[PDB]
């Protein structure tokens, strides 16, 4: 039911959020700082915009809030040369986060 499921993503958010421990994808991008940054990317992502989204009432079935936490991850791999902090710490997250995300799907169905 929904506010089962929507009681479920949100522990499951926060606990993506806990493994950011560079606290490096929990605001959009700043384009003032990487202006070139939409010139690569079609839609930027970020954990405080998922947060948004969640609170709206966007997310209502696993597979959209799944999609939003994998374009955090591509985004910064595609973005970044494979030799930096940031490509480094988006190889974690799809570790950590991909295991928070199995569980949280075990737990949905
Ligand atoms: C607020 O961010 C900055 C402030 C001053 C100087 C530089 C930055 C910056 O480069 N931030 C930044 C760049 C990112 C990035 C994240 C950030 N910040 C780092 C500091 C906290 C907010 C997000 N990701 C995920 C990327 O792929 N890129 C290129």
């Amino acid at each position: 039911q929904l506010t089962p499921f929507l009681i479920l993503l949100r522990k499951t958010l926060e606990q993506l959020q806990e493994k950011d421990t560079g606290n490096i994808f929990s605001e959009p991008v700043p384009l003032s700082e990487v202006p070139d940054y939409l010139d690569h990317i079609k839609k930027p992502m970020d954990f405080f915009t998922m947060k948004q989204n969640l609170e709206a009432y966007r997310y209502l079935n696993f597979d959209d809030f799944e999609e939003d936490f994998n374009l955090i991850v591509s985004n910064c791999l595609k973005y970044n040369a494979k030799d930096t902090i940031f490509y480094r710490a988006a190889v974690r997250l799809r570790e950590q986060g991909g295991a928070v995300l199995r569980q949280a799907r075990r737990q949905a169905e």
